[PDB]
């Protein structure tokens, strides 16, 4: 989540899931 883009949910992995939360 890399500021509400590409960085958010990038692809299924460490961009999404960012603690536990929404990220993920």
């Amino acid at each position: 989540h890399g500021g509400g883009w590409g960085q958010p949910h990038g692809g299924g992995w460490g961009q999404p899931h960012g603690g536990g939360w929404g990220q993920p």
